[PDB]
């Protein structure tokens, strides 16, 4: 009753274009299995804002990689809030929302806005630069580590972390093997820094130590929870700042209604989050047998969300293929769904709105001038390379 198909999701073929096959994967069915990883799979919007919204069926306690933690033991410790299940996810939870607060954005937005504005200026002097390590990366660089509190010594280990992070998420392939194996020196930084006393005060790892007071976390708990936001609150916005950029490269008439527009710059962030999905897929483990799409799970089974896919459906969404800055995209699963929607959603929206508004307000136009190199990843997509030439406005 349920198709079984042999693409292997996690492929470098899968990884240069994936879209053809994600159209496959929807429509072989809304529940297929896949051989290769013997594995169930969503692919359209619907089944993976059900699984989504769907916890006590689809849990994350036995992690959100292909890897069982009732079968295998993790690769590290497990997170106290992306591999937890209500109860016990909600009070760290809570703390993480409340120290990247909409109240805790007023603190940084103009230390964040400065910043963008002043590498757009940097950028515009140089002319032809790399849109990934000159902008996507250094943007962030030059903001996050200094709003988590972080020392200046080591950060040269916090980008190679999270791309371990986001490998281990996947199947034992060569990609994950090589991440894992020797990475004890990027694990012995970021634990380090996920102390204490290696915190500034007034920093998002130091609020996390400072609700330890108030009884929602216990002491051992903040580390774990600053690891959290050092494994997810820097990658993931490289990838969707270099996709905005790669946007706006590829659409000049979407570039040039936000330059008419720069109040877009907030929506067209969200959009180019849709239409590229730096996270592209999440696993869930059945607590139960389950129908799901008129196919019984077993109890025990791994589910694959197919994020991207479910962001280009073309029964949920018009035009999934064009780049719209206007489109209402709320509803998409870019960020998640449901208990787990990514809490630093707010950081990310706000390091992509003040860039994109920088970019509307100086630059005329951003023209592809290099080879385009691609970043392979296991759970990210996004580019190695983008040569661009910015035009001053
Ligand atoms: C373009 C930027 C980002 C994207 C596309 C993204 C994507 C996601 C997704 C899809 C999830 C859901 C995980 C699941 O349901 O299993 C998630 C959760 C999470 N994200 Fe983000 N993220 C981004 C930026 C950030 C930032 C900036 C931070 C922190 C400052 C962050 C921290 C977290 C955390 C801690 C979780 C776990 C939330 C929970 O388990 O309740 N992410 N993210
Ligand atoms: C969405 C990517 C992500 C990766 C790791 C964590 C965590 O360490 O809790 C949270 C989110
Ligand atoms: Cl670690």
């Amino acid at each position: 009753t349920i198709p079984h198909l042999a693409i292997d999701p996690f492929s470098l073929d899968f990884f240069d274009d994936p879209y053809p096959d994600q159209q496959t994967l929807r429509d072989a069915g809304p529940v297929v299995y896949l051989d290769k990883w013997n594995v169930y799979g969503v692919a359209r919007y619907a089944e993976v804002h059900a699984v989504l919204n769907d916890p006590t069926t689809f849990c994350s306690s036995r992690g959100v990689g292909l890897s069982d933690f009732k079968k295998e033991k993790p690769w590290r410790p497990p997170s106290l809030i992306l591999e937890a299940d209500p109860p016990a996810h909600t009070r760290p939870r809570a703390v993480l929302s409340k120290v990247l607060s909409p109240a805790t954005m007023k603190t940084i937005r103009d230390g964040f806005a400065a910043a963008a504005d002043a590498k757009v200026d940097e950028l515009l002097q140089r002319g032809c630069i790399d849109a990934i390590a000159d902008l996507a990366e250094a943007y962030p660089l030059s903001v996050f580590p200094d709003a988590m509190g972080l020392k200046q010594e080591g950060r040269e280990h916090l980008l190679p972390y999270a791309g371990l992070v986001a490998n281990a998420f996947g199947p034992p392939n060569e990609l994950r093997q090589t991440a894992i194996e020797r990475s004890a020196p990027h694990q012995a930084y970021v634990n380090e820094q996920c102390q204490r006393p290696n915190l500034a005060p007034g920093g998002f790892g130091a609020c996390i130590h400072a609700f330890t007071d108030t009884g929602e976390i216990t002491p051992d708990e903040a580390p774990l929870l600053v690891r959290s936001l050092l494994s997810a609150g820097l990658d993931t916005t490289v990838n969707g700042i270099g996709a905005a950029v790669y946007c706006l490269a590829r659409f000049p008439g979407e570039l040039q209604r936000l330059r008419s527009d720069p109040t877009l710059a907030r929506n067209a962030f969200e959009e180019a989050v849709r239409f590229e999905s730096p996270v592209q897929t999440f696993f869930r483990t059945t607590t139960r047998e389950v129908e799901l799409g008129g196919a019984v799970i077993g109890e025990g089974e791994k589910v694959l969300m197919f994020l991207g896919s479910a962001n280009r459906d073309p029964r949920r969404w018009s035009d999934p293929d064009l780049y719209d800055i206007t489109r209402k995209t709320s509803g998409h699963v870019g960020f998640g769904s449901g208990v787990h929607m990514c809490v630093g959603q707010l950081v990310a929206r706000l390091e992509g709105e003040v860039m994109l508004s920088a970019l509307a307000r100086k630059v005329a136009a951003i023209d592809i001038d290099g080879p385009v190199k691609r970043r392979f990843n296991n759970t990210l997509r996004g580019l190695e390379s983008l040569p661009v030439k910015l035009t001053p406005a």
